[PDB]
């Protein structure tokens, strides 16, 4: 009605844990998007010219501003068949858009599958999927991740590796010409003091965001996902390999589908049959030609593009480590209680790397330093000495700090402690020689406290 304030859209702050979208750095990262996925409950507000409260778009809590609008001219493209046609919509509204579109399509050549696209991103927090939606939508709620599993933080990838596949089929697009003058006819409308935005570009069709958690290794998961999407989604081919089918059988899949008929589907699944049902190309027709899957907005005053700003706070992935004695061999070389008792306890030391206290594996980068203390207690006597417990033995104590990295890039590492063998000496105890202690060598190995990891001692 009178003057209007431009509400600055806040920077969307995303905390991630070792992950970011592939298009970055090519810790903190700032970047921008200009397309927003249109959840299908909002489709009625997403049409060329649609006027929305300027402070209501980033959280997707669209609030329309009722106003009388001048005619608008849009380019209607079917990109799968490189067709472009200009149409003027005299009275911008949802229903003016649909009447123009449906009427054009009844006579036009169309597309069965539209223009295909997919892209893969790694992620660790479900907040990061906000990037794929191009808004501050609560992606945790959309994927069912706003509750805490016992001893695994809420909103997180639970398995080793998380990936999301944003994939969509664009049947047609609507792109406004920049208004030559005023988008609105008269400035009596009530925008509650706030400069509004209007919808200036829309892509139509169907879109999914497929969340994939898996315990396979990130490098192999990215590869398998990409190759199966290429084969199935791009090339309509179901002949997968033995490697692909088994990854599909073991991965957790969570699909958020912006259906091309207006429906919204959240589907969890597993298995090659399900994967082929949900990743196969949808099909369009003239009576179901697609619905808004993403859009872009422009400011009313100056038609300038509304930008959604993202700031990733990339934290270090959580690292839990457990020292474990494997292939334990305990040999009593003799023991007749006629002098001799010789026990040699040997094991292969392994550190296992974990994402959380539920023992989900992780693969720390090869530069993180793991420290293991070898506390050697050594004690000898020519004749056997009686101690009620080993606490009372006057050990010659000595310590080494062993340093190890995940050189071989696995979810565990063997800690070699001696030349030309993988075995560590845990204890050599000789008794009698008679029924007391003649020689005690025990190595107590324990992880050393460090800021780069949390020790699980179990
Ligand atoms: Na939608």
């Amino acid at each position: 009605t009178n003057n209007m304030a431009r509400v600055e859209l806040p920077v969307i702050n995303i905390t991630s844990f070792g992950t970011k979208p592939s298009f970055l750095n090519i810790e903190t990262k700032e970047f921008e998007s200009s397309e927003s996925v249109v959840l299908n409950h909002l489709n009625r507000y997403v049409f060329p010219g649609s006027l929305l409260m300027g402070n209501s778009i980033q959280d997707l809590n669209y609030k329309p501003v009722f106003a009388s609008l001048n005619p608008i001219t849009v380019s209607l493209s079917i990109p799968a068949i490189n067709q472009n046609t200009a149409i003027t919509i005299t009275n911008p509204s949802l229903s003016a858009t649909r009447a123009a579109v449906y009427n054009y399509l009844k006579t036009a050549d169309f597309t069965q599958n539209g223009q295909l696209s997919y892209s893969i991103q790694q992620f660790s927090s479900y907040d990061e999927l906000k990037v794929a939606f191009g808004s501050n939508v609560n992606s945790r709620n959309l994927f069912g991740k706003n509750s805490s599993s016992t001893n695994v933080e809420e909103g997180m990838v639970a398995r080793q590796s998380g990936f999301y596949v944003k994939f969509y089929q664009t049947s047609f697009t609507l792109d406004m010409d920049v208004p030559n003058g005023s988008l609105v006819k008269d400035n009596n409308f009530d925008s509650e003091g706030i400069e509004p935005v209007y919808v200036s570009s829309i892509s139509y069709g169907r879109m999914g965001i497929l969340a994939i958690e898996t315990n396979e290794k990130a490098e192999d998961a990215k590869r398998i996902i990409n190759e199966t999407f290429n084969k199935l989604f791009y090339k309509k081919q179901t002949n997968f390999s033995q490697e692909e089918k088994s990854f599909i059988e073991g991965a957790d899949f969570n699909l958020y589908l912006v259906g091309g008929d207006g429906s919204t589907a959240s589907q969890s699944f597993k298995g090659y049959e399900a994967f082929v049902n949900h990743v196969s190309q949808g099909t369009f027709s003239k009576d179901q030609p697609g619905v808004p899957i993403f859009c872009s907005y422009s400011y009313l005053k100056d038609n300038s593009p509304v930008k959604t700003k993202f700031k990733f706070d990339i934290k270090r992935p959580p690292l839990y480590v457990k020292l474990v004695k494997e292939n334990m061999k305990d040999i009593n070389f003799n023991d007749p209680d006629g002098g001799i008792y010789d026990n040699k306890k040997e094991a292969i030391l392994k550190i296992y790397f974990y994402k959380n206290r539920s023992l989900v594996p992780t693969l720390p980068n090869p530069y993180i330093n793991f420290k293991i203390r070898e506390k050697k207690k050594k004690w000898q006597s020519i004749a056997p000495v009686y101690y009620s417990s080993l606490d009372q033995v006057p050990f010659n104590i000595s310590e080494r700090i062993l340093t190890k990295q995940n050189t071989l890039q696995n979810i565990f590492a063997t800690i070699q402690t001696q030349d030309n063998t993988e075995f560590s000496l845990i204890s050599r105890i000789i008794r009698g020689g008679p029924a007391g202690f003649r020689a005690i060598e025990i190595n107590d190995y324990e992880l050393v406290e460090d800021s780069n990891y949390i020790i699980i001692k179990d």
